[PDB]
């Protein structure tokens, strides 16, 4: 027999740690961060990385475990994300990966002795995804992206065609610091390339099998969510 394991993807800001945490409140689960960007210290407001205060109550495996000087491959991921999900296991935990790098989900599914339930959510109309992802992005601005953009770009060890600084939005700000651009460039250019993440997210997942949509807008994710588990023959 193997044991239970959950997937919850989606585009970026279609509230996917929303509906993770509210999982973790119902059954004892393992969050695992399934996110390219989350991996990495110093990166918090621009990478919408839950506050600190929450991840104290919801705490995260694979978030912060790399400096920005560093790389981290798919490959990595695969090893780490195996790791903590036999180690949340052997607790009785049930391991929820949650994000949106598909290329890292791909690389466990392919290249899993768990029996997998997975979950999407995003809105049904894209155009409310698109209002809310250059909302959240203005906000980022105003909680101090700048300032934590400033501290990378000070680093001689650091440069802009980092792997770290592919995060979107970053080099946007990165470029807007060495005074390529204007504020207003900045802001509209970072906004398209979070749409244009969230374009090949949705690119990904539209080719995904065994995927149980969830949407955004939908106040009742939680018992819909917990009410798959049984589907994908999983008794929690
Ligand atoms: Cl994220
Ligand atoms: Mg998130």
């Amino acid at each position: 027999s193997l044991p239970p394991a959950i997937f919850l993807m989606g585009p970026t800001a279609a509230g996917k740690t929303d509906l993770a945490m509210a999982l973790a409140d119902a059954l004892p689960c393992e969050l695992i961060s399934v996110d390219s960007a989350l991996i990495y210290r110093g990166m918090d407001i621009g990478t919408a990385k839950p506050s600190r205060e929450l991840l104290a109550r919801y705490p995260h495996r694979l978030i912060d475990i790399r400096d920005p000087a560093e790389s981290y491959s798919a490959a990595e991921f695969r090893a780490d994300a195996l790791a903590a999900m036999a180690k949340a296991t052997a607790r009785g935990r049930i391991p929820l990966l949650v994000g949106g790098t598909m290329l890292y989900y791909k690389a466990l599914l392919e290249g899993l002795p768990y029996t997998v339930a997975q979950l999407a959510i995003a809105p049904e109309q894209r155009q409310v995804l698109h209002a809310r992802i250059a909302q959240r992005f203005r906000q980022m601005l105003e909680q101090g992206f700048i300032a934590e953009v400033e501290a990378l770009h000070a680093r001689s060890d650091l440069h802009a065609g980092l792997p770290s600084i592919r995060a979107v939005g970053y080099r946007q700000v990165w470029d807007y610091l060495d005074g390529k651009l204007s504020y207003a460039e900045m802001t509209e250019r970072g906004i398209i390339a979070t749409r244009q993440l969230a374009k090949r997210q949705f690119t990904w997942l539209r080719s995904w099998s065994h995927l149980h949509w969830m949407d955004s807008l939908a106040g009742d994710n939680l018992p819909r969510a917990l009410r798959y588990l049984k589907t994908v023959s999983i008794l929690a």
